[PDB]
């Protein structure tokens, strides 16, 4: 019955708050009012080069800052898979599944999951970096030279739209399973069981979304079809990947944030 | 109410039957062996494509010296023409479409620019199984492995289309159920460049609304298809694309060969 779906949500959302350290609830505080630890911003040379000081960064130490930052964002994807891969291993389900069949579903659902949640921690001006305890201007990413210019724009105008359905973290749980359990990934050994639970994954959104939004009209289907800006999202950021792959081209950490 | 929900329903597919000659029904009862209609022509290689011409009548595209007017070259045009086709009557259409006419002439023209073929693979799959295609009003069949066959370039254009029509076509969706569906896409408020979008959305919230109920009143045991169906709006992007691709390949390999102007305007796309 209902409680059935609603159990499954609940169970997602608690699921989601400990995979996930930065909550688009926490991240909207501080992207939003909650001034009494405004993030350090990101808007200039200088401003970059305090914050690598000021701020902490886990990822570097002549040599673009352009070409600096686009790596930055990859490792930062490289945590974020982590997160996911952990958080997937709590929907239901997922784990008695062929284990092939799992890494299947993770490796094509990666991208798409990293940048529904990248609106999260993103407004028309800027992103949160550093799990929150920065900010990097729209502008000054988009000021990055050629190649680097429009790397995070595509992903902004995402944002700008996914966010205007305005969900919550408790939507967003559900939501991203459902696109873990994506039935047409290339490779799947057994697609009956992962189409048989991201069906159940599909009630319980939908009924989340009903309960959650009375007055959003169709929402479901509005976030459905939001699924296919993420697809273009991902097949454009590897285009860009080819690209730089022929600019640029450390062994060991080469080996670790292959794609 | 529903009983909105119905009418609307009730007059799209009205509208599409008026609107599209060759209905999946239609389509469906050729193909399987039905006596409501007779047996097409079966072209599945270079001698039947010949045979091809006096049986089946297009006039589209009928001889030009041996296969150097290149069968391929040949069937593309005709394939052109018939594309040219389906945006006119895909474009009757949406007049129908409650609401549509009454926006923007700009908006219009855009929502046409871009929803046009994906409303036409859409409906094309009515007319495929994973063997083959019906062609010329169904009065032919051409073969997935005639198509596959050709010359490096053209060999490649039917079989993402194909790949597309199989998997959608497991949906088992009938005629009142497209047309719908083939609204909703039209009333697409994310469409590059659009004026007005708030207009177009609500005409789409509802439409979405119609198909929904469509959907669990039409198949009471399909379970989620109206997720399945909105999430089968993502292969069709990749069809369009994938096409623009060998479009532009085309519009050099062969310089000679010439594009239908229609078809051209609707291409500084996406």
């Amino acid at each position: 019955e209902s409680a059935d779906l609603r159990a499954l949500a609940k169970h997602l959302y608690d699921s989601y708050i400990k995979s996930f350290p930065l909550t688009k609830a926490k991240a909207r505080a501080i992207l939003g009012k909650t001034t009494d630890k405004s993030p350090f911003v990101i808007y200039d040379m200088n401003s970059l080069m305090m914050g690598e000081d000021k701020i902490k960064f886990k990822h570097i130490t002549s040599k673009e800052v352009a070409i600096r930052i686009f790596q930055g964002c990859q490792f930062r994807s490289v945590e974020a898979v982590q997160e996911i891969t952990e958080y997937a291993k709590s929907i239901p389900g997922f784990v008695n599944l062929d284990l092939n069949d799992q890494v299947t579903l993770l490796k094509y659902g990666v991208h798409e999951i990293i940048y529904t949640m990248l609106a999260s921690l993103m407004n028309k001006d800027g992103v949160l970096i550093s799990e929150g305890q920065g900010f990097m201007t729209r502008e000054f990413l988009k000021s990055l030279r050629k190649p680097f210019g429009d790397f995070m724009e595509p992903k902004f105008e995402f944002a700008v739209k996914f966010n205007a359905l305005e969900l919550d973290d408790s939507d967003l749980a559900i939501f991203i399973a459902v696109i873990i359990l994506s039935g047409d990934r290339p490779g799947l050994l057994n697609v009956k069981p992962i189409e048989d639970i991201q069906d159940n994954l599909l009630q319980a959104l939908e009924l989340q979304l009903k309960l959650n939004h009375p007055e959003s009209s169709q929402l479901f289907a509005k976030l459905l079809q939001k699924m296919t800006d993420l697809r273009q999202i991902v097949t454009e950021h590897v285009q860009l990947l080819q690209v730089i792959k022929k600019t640029e081209t450390h062994p060991l950490l080469q080996e670790i944030y292959k794609d």
